[PDB]
């Protein structure tokens, strides 16, 4: 094997830019950590394992870090995929390896970049793809459910997408937590462009607060490799100094870098995403029974998913109305799309995917009532080792579903659409306003939609 | 020791880009104090995509030609076949040596014996490892490692800090064999007419070294026979004969196989270009190898979210491919398989997963997971909906294929010419596929 | 654990008879391994893991020894099956105590009984059948990768069988071959017979070129066995010497022993399969348009279903009309049967299964236009530990695909039995000469289809 960072790393919360509640929401954890001693013994606690969510290079690795190198204990971090592809039995025997050596720090981290490599099982992918993961799994949750207080030690997780994690995972006494950060945010790239942009000179004519304000774009990793981009250019050409442009231009020559391909979020896939947005937004927004609630903005990305998992994990009981309500939401993204667009519309997935689920959902697992009855077609548990989804029913009937719940879709949406042109004014509005500086709260959102502008002086 | 290394691209065919996006680093290893006071840096470490004998230990050090700096060497294999804990202990001393010769590169060979997923290799591996990560900012090194195959090797090596990065370099080509096979004219005389301008074509899919070794043996066919001189015959004889060999170990195609490969890269070629409302790209080649790789990959990664007919001008472009074959060609076809499997794949996609309106809808049917090591489709719906599934997906790509089938048909003569050019000039690039395209031949360019 | 064969075995390829290729295909690996060492920094090279197919006793340890004992080091063998029979993860370590003790030696060579009780895997056989063999197999993939060029070394396979393995092990590296061997030629038998009938006196009349001549059968280990009995026939009898029909006779109680009961290629079963291949060859011949290869035969029996396999797995592409005509090909032989006899006909399938898998095949994978366009109702993949076939479409599809497929064949069939009887003379003769001579060379093939007789003086 692992990574053993030893006996503090440097870097620290001074070295990162934005996301305060991260920040202070894991404070617990660093200061804790400086004391675990008469901490555990005053009745207080810890996650004692932590995730967080975002992009790639978002500033994940680098908050755990500045954690581990403040409140601080070596960083011991390791990769998650350094595992399952290991063989069978050999991986468990690691997992701890790795522990052990990161126990003996009392207090200490753990941080493992991309843990996506284990959480997650099956029946399906059936033959190659199950077994392990679950396996060497089980020896981490095993390890993380044998402590107890005396060992002070923070397991740190990070991916980009919380779902393809078994809820395993999420169970106290382990990562019981969700920290999710969009870094992008205006502020926050006119900070980090900067810390980076040090090592090097600047034409006067630089200024950051401008670069920064037309990025977006835009992430940590990305900008820091724009800059040394641009730094490079210069270096390579025997120069010396950049001007604006060649900080410019580096901005493109990566925008068109990523992946093997060219692909860029242009003056459009930024309107698009903002439509959408909006499309959301718009929609979880009515009133006379209004259900749902309301933040908006652009590049979170982990999230969209939140309606049921985030809330459903844990327990409440849902009004089907809403659940519609709801659901109509969803489908306000594509809605919009095809509203005001070319009625050519976009690959973007996950809202169907939900929608469908809650009214598969609806149909078999929860009574609601269509030519179903109050008749349960879905089981699903949530067992220690367990819980996920698998369920009883016969062709024919799995038939009916497949009918009744496209229409479910369907139908819901075709109402989002009407309401969507119906305020479509306020529609472009919001999304528009927001496409340019994108972000809103929720009341000034409101605002923006009766037709009154705002802004902060700054 | 060590002082100036030898060759230099001077000495090395074709490989352009490859090498200009390496004249940055070569730059730093000529001048590199000049970036960590100036906050500047890096990639550290590189390696290359391609067969044995492409150019590659030859590029390697041909930096080092203008770069100018010892070029250490390193082979993999030597590593694990030692013995325990100097598996390690050789890496180590190995870059202390490379290292206060900052600038200077250090070039690995046959990665594969070390880069690989239970004791020895993987401790030159943590070896290697640590120190790269052993490390710092003002130090200035530029580590090299060549391997055919980016698959086996193991993923931990190709992380930042380490390799983040490298080069594919295109082995062949009718011009870039024939410019390299010139670069080994010199050495030796000759009487013919033919400047192996054409030899080069005569040669088939071919490689840089597979084409020196041939000639020097062709010089020897020479001297032997009481030689002064060579002829174009005794190479060319010097080829066909050396190939024999790999003809067993590797691969002909006949005058035809090559005809039709031609068609289809052209068809597919036409099919993303076109006018009025309608999408695509461009680039072309045949490689009788790189090509059946290439491909794996874009789909492991294959990943942006395009807009709704994008898919289907996509679509149009894979069933493409086959249409050109079955309008220009004899009537039969050919095992062409993953362009339907993907047409296939991208269509199923479309009616059960991004909500694209046939009689399916917004709704979600199937399901991808993610990540990685695999990623890919769960899927949820009823024998009925599968049934329609498929009768969907058979219209769609039977649709679109008699529609690309159409504009193919057409234009016809464009058709033709990339085709035949292509295949008779193995390769084409962005812009003179436009002139090809119009009225408009290329003569004898730079 | 494993066998030993202590510093040189006996026998060498001068007490091998006949298969000429098989020897000199090995020589480099023969004489290579006698210098392993100039050899590999010379820039040549070896298959260093190698696999033969034949019948039981056909020679393949014979051979497989005859090479361990003259370009010579110990000759270490094990039996497949030795393996799967033990428990989870215990084979594994095996197949390496094996190879460890076995590498040492550099160069040497592991040749192995009946690798079938290795190569395949699945998800079908569910529950009992499928984890070992790819896990123990893979110890020995892992193995087979595991080396470079130092050691020099040869893993040696046996089986009558090629197919049952799963694709993996062909990959270069490791056994990247095959050398299949035929034995029973008539001269073969000659040789053989002899070099086993020395032991023994013989009477005068007993002269083996024409017991060899009228053996066939006949295999190898079956000769001896024949042999040996004889001289023990007379042992018995507190006798001395065999005249012919002792041999003779020795050579039916062989014929009628083998299995647990009587089983015997008699004066027909000869015949059936000389009508067969001789079925095969005349389909796979004709002009304008004819498409397929030629070379005659009776009794390789690996190898029937080589169209597809040897030249599928590398690359190069089909014509649609070939592959009918070649399907059409393939069911030659239930054709000419039908054609000629009782009208009854005979449990020979493998064609079958073949004609109907590139069918299947056509339909579904490749592009080709029944009433199935060209859309991709099968996938299948080769990945490193993968490379096997499995595929999605719906019951109704699945069926439509079972319709379709009987009728290409049938139609296909159809066919080639019309042209067959259409040639049917010719069907005859070359049938017969064969039944009774057993052996063509492509030209004299035809020859005998031009109704002109040939032979050599011999
Ligand atoms: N907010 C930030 N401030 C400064 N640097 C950042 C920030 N976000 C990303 N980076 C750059 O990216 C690196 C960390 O990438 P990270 O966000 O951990 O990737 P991932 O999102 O996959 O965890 C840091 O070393 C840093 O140079
Ligand atoms: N572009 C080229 N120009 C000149 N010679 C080349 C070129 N490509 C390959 N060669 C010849 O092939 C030989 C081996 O090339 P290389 O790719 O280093 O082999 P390997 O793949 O075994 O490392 C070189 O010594 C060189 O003479
Ligand atoms: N070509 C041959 N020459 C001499 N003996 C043979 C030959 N083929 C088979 N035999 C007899 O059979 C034995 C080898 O059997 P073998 O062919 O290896 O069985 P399998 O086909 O299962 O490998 C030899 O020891 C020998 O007695």
């Amino acid at each position: 094997r692992a990574r053993v960072l030893t006996e503090a790393p440097k870097v620290t919360f001074k070295d990162v830019a934005g996301a305060e509640e991260a920040k202070e929401e894991l404070k617990e954890i660093v200061e804790f950590l400086k004391n675990p001693s008469r901490f555990h013994e005053m009745g207080a606690r810890i996650p004692k394992g932590v995730l967080l969510v975002g992009p790639p290079g978002v500033g994940k690795t680098h908050l755990a870090r500045a954690v581990a190198g403040e409140a601080r204990v070596p960083f011991i971090t390791a990769s998650g995929s350094d595992f399952v592809e290991m063989f069978v039995g050999v991986g468990a025997a690691r997992v701890r390896d790795l522990f052990e050596t990161a126990k003996r720090h009392a207090p200490c981290i753990v941080f493992i970049d991309e843990i996506d490599a284990v959480g997650r099982k099956r029946g399906s992918g059936v033959g190659g793809g199950n077994d392990e993961r679950e396996q060497t799994l089980n020896q981490l949750l095993v390890e993380m459910d044998g402590f107890e207080k005396d060992t002070a030690i923070v397991v740190m997780a990070a991916t980009n997408r919380p779902d393809i994690l078994d809820p395993a995972l999420l169970r106290p006494g382990r990562f019981d937590r969700q920290i999710a950060i969009d870094a992008p945010d205006v502020k926050g790239r006119e900070q980090i462009l900067r810390i980076h942009a040090r090592g090097k000179p600047l034409a006067e004519d630089v200024d950051l607060a401008l670069l920064a304000k037309r990025t977006p774009g835009f992430v940590g990793a990305d900008l820091e490799n724009l800059l040394n981009e641009a730094a490079l250019l210069a270096a390579r050409e025997g120069r010396r100094k950049i001007t604006m442009k060649d900080l410019e231009e580096a901005a493109d020559r990566v925008m068109m870098l990523p992946a093997k391909k060219s692909l860029v979020l242009s003056p459009r896939d930024r309107r698009i995403t903002a439509y959408h947005e909006a499309g959301h937004a718009l929609a979880a927004h009515f009133l006379e029974h209004a259900d749902g609630v309301h933040k908006v903005t652009i590049v979170p990305r982990g999230r969209a998913l939140g309606f049921m998992m985030p809330r459903r994990e844990d327990m409440l009981h849902w009004s089907r109305k809403r659940l519609l309500d709801q659901i109509a939401v969803a489908l306000a993204g594509r809605a919009a799309e095809e509203i005001v667009f070319d009625d050519v519309t976009t690959g973007a997935e996950n809202d169907f995917r939900q929608a469908t689920e809650l009214a598969r959902r609806m149909i078999t697992e929860w009574g609601m009532h269509p030519e179903f009855g109050p008749v349960a077609y879905a089981v699903r548990e949530d067992t220690y080792l367990g819980g996920y989804d698998v369920r009883q029913y016969s062709e024919e009937t799995a038939k009916r579903i497949d009918e009744a719940v496209r229409r479910l879709i369907e139908e819901q949406y075709q109402r989002v659409k009407a309401l969507l042109l119906e305020k479509r004014e306020v529609l472009e509005r919001v999304a528009e306003t927001l496409l340019e500086r994108e972000t809103l709260t929720a009341e000034e959102f409101q605002r923006v939609v009766e037709g009154l502008p705002l802004e902060a002086p700054e």
